[PDB]
């Protein structure tokens, strides 16, 4: 909706810009859903926030269990489409609540998912998000889920997982981030950078016509929409040579209000770009 296409000079000198950058990130309209729009009694208790809501052209449906139950089939989830539009590329929701662990497994196993992205310090546990996997082994509404290794690296932790329900057994790789900055400054940008990095390599290794990535931390919109927007203008830049985080911006936005939520987050994916473009030069 709004574009600023960004060369690589003018992309080195506008993410040390904050002042242009604030202005160019509030006016970006939040898109955020009105409440009304789910006028369901308990459904505020499926929220983290009363006020962060799953717009409804791109929201997740569940159909598990009961899907004629408009608060059985409800999560705070959006489908969010990837580099050119393509849809569905990703999947952006909250941190699961003790009330939600079990939706979050079925929407995990109903959308093929096979990757999960979650940016969310240690610090921030059993506050930004329930620890939802096993030590080993646990079963949700149907799914066993189990852990089968964990491969720790400086900038996250790799869960290598199995669903099973009934007959069928599928994979799921868990990429848990932990090195997400309290300061978005330029030298805490290379961990983001490889995580981006890893697991659109990991989402390649899917083959064609890859389910969605599902990527939270807290609320679904902050540092999902960072890695998100991350992940599309790296693609960007090396189909095309340029970044547009602005309207990639715009357009996570219209999938999912809110969606990169603060500017010092603005700043930290220009940093993060910048960063990539360097490399990419040598």
């Amino acid at each position: 909706s709004m574009s600023r296409v960004l060369q690589a000079e003018e992309l080195h000198e506008k993410a040390l810009d904050p002042f242009l950058l604030q202005a160019e990130f509030f006016e970006i309209p939040m898109n955020f859903v009105d409440p009304k729009e789910y006028d369901i009694p308990g459904l505020v208790r499926k929220n983290r926030y009363k006020t962060i809501l799953p717009n409804p052209h791109s929201r997740v449906c569940l159909t598990s269990p009961d899907p004629d139950d408009p608060l059985s089939s409800y999560i705070n989830a959006n489908y969010i489409r990837g580099y050119g539009g393509e849809e569905k590329v990703y999947i952006a929701t909250q941190g699961p609540i003790v009330s939600t662990v079990a939706d979050f497994w079925r929407m995990v196993w109903q959308e093929h998912t096979p990757i999960i992205v979650m940016i969310t310090n240690i610090e921030e546990m059993n506050e930004k998000c329930t620890e939802y996997w096993p030590e080993e082994q646990v079963a949700y509404d149907g799914v066993e889920i189990t852990v089968q290794k964990v491969i720790h690296t400086e900038d996250y932790r790799l869960r290598l997982i199995s669903l099973k329900s009934g007959t069928e057994e599928r994979g799921l790789k868990h990429y848990w981030f932990t090195s997400w900055p309290d300061q978005k400054t330029p030298d805490r940008a290379p961990p983001l950078l490889h995580l981006v990095r890893e697991v659109e390599e990991a989402a390649q290794q899917e083959g064609p016509h890859c389910a969605p990535i599902i990527v939270h931390c807290s609320a679904g919109i902050g540092r999902t929409g960072c890695f998100i927007a991350t992940s599309i203008c790296c693609q960007q830049l090396r189909q095309e040579g340029v970044v547009d985080i602005l309207k990639t911006t715009c357009q996570l936005r219209q999938d999912r209000g809110g969606m990169i939520q603060t500017c010092e987050q603005y700043q930290f994916v220009h940093h993060v770009m910048s960063l990539y473009e360097k490399q990419l030069s040598h």
